[PDB]
């Protein structure tokens, strides 16, 4: 018998959804196994939770960012630069990885969808607009990020059988910590402009790698460890659900700590 | 023991779409495996932008959609699992209803994109975008969804065209318009729950056709297909790595018909 969506609803609340609540979302659709009516039907059980007062969004990037051309032989970057399309935030693609129900948002009704190809996030509710709106091209996960405003709104991050190491929140404190050395990227990508296609250079924080010697999943842990969040099975999945705010204030200090420049110049 | 190669550009498919025949401001039904294409610089969106750029603003392109959560099985469930049903399996809506499972991932694109229309019957509904997408996906009949109240009479009646894009034979809908319309010695009607949306609110309403899931006597999609094409149907062509077939709507409809009828017919 596959969950329904009022069992759904109820192992969101026990968790500690409440309405009105600003959440990020993680998600692996296998680890909750089979719902009654497919997947998007988490979706609109959490949007139940949260009622249309709350706000609801994921990450979703772009699965199709040539933002490797550089690496290609000349010729062939060459083409890319002539036919590959822009970054179309109606059409993107977000990424493969553990996105099914982020493709799945990209079809609600009133859904938006911030403007930086790499790091776009798709979002439906309340506040909708307020998150995705004004995300800056450079530095995506920094001040002028959907993270930055999710933390000003003192929202939540639920992890739904996601993995600890893919929560996206932790490069917002990357971007904030005051740390030894951080790599920075410069990367091409095609994005639409009046109309048009234009190719940009990008300029952000690596979030490929780790700046030190760090995991997220590391931090996590331990923020797990010393009381933070609740957790609870939703379906037949392992879920976290973490104040934005406090683990973003933990992740910092952490780093700090850890990979601080103690040096004045 | 084959290796993928560079990327198709958009403007390589235009090419290979107009070489097929495709012309500006043709109604096309598309079916589709991604796979069979082959890499594309862009992703699947790219075939449907190439696509509609060989038919233009101008030219119309629909595919099956169908709904693959539909619950039209619980009749067989035990009455205990049958209530949960309905009372917690959700309605067909047509914002965020998923297409079927098989060769769809160009009809879920096709969702993503503006000024699409999405026909209302669930068990059959097709998605459509360009000049006629509003025409073909109207008044889509709760019964008989692949009858004479449905898109695929409508893309007959405007002499529209099938275009199959390394998708099997057999997967063609609109021949199940074929079998409607043929007057055969025997037919299966079915009648089957299905929950919609109602003035915005759940109601469960019993849907009856005919019985698609199998045939209504000794053949096969794939045995009309393949006499149709042996007999000269249609264009064909390579498009990317995949090969192409491209149809006359009514030319396969009046065939498949005619198939039908000289086999089981009057
Ligand atoms: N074979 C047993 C039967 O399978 C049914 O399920 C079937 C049904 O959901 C679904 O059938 C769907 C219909 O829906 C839809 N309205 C049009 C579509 N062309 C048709 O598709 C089917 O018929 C085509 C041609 N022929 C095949 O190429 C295709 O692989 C097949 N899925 O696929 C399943 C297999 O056809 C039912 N479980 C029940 O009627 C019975 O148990
Ligand atoms: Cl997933
Ligand atoms: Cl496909």
């Amino acid at each position: 018998i596959p969950h329904t969506h009022a069992h759904l609803v109820d192992a969101f609340q026990a968790l500690g959804i409440r309405a009105g609540q600003a959440l990020m979302l993680h998600a692996s659709v296998k680890a909750v196994g089979a719902v009654m009516g497919g997947p998007n039907v988490i979706l609109q059980a959490l949007m139940d939770a949260l009622t249309p007062d709350g706000t609801l969004m994921m990450y979703a990037g772009w699965q199709d960012i040539p933002d490797f051309i550089d690496s290609l032989p000349d010729a062939l970057k060459a083409v890319y630069l002539e036919q590959h399309p822009p970054f179309d935030p109606a059409t993107a693609r977000a990424v493969r990885e553990n996105s099914v129900l982020a493709e799945f948002l990209r079809t609600w009704p009133c859904v938006h969808r911030s403007a930086n190809p790499e790091a776009s996030m798709v979002a439906v509710g309340r506040q909708a607009a307020l998150l995705t709106a004004n995300h800056a091209l450079d530095y995506g996960y920094g001040v002028e990020s959907p993270l930055a405003k999710l933390v000003a709104i003192e929202g939540y991050v639920l992890m739904l059988g996601a993995p600890l190491d893919t929560i996206t929140l932790l490069h917002h404190a990357e971007y904030l910590a005051k740390m030894r050395h951080k790599n920075v990227v410069r990367y091409p990508c095609p994005i639409l402009r009046d109309g048009r296609k234009v190719w940009v250079t990008v300029e952000d924080y690596d979030t490929g790698d780790p700046h030190d010697d760090y995991s997220f999943e590391q931090i996590a842990r331990d923020y797990v460890a010393q009381g933070g969040g609740t957790r609870g099975k939703v379906g037949d999945a392992d879920a976290y659900l973490f104040a934005a705010q406090d683990l973003t204030r933990f992740a910092v200090q952490w780093l700090e700590s850890r990979f601080g420049d103690s040096a004045s110049y």
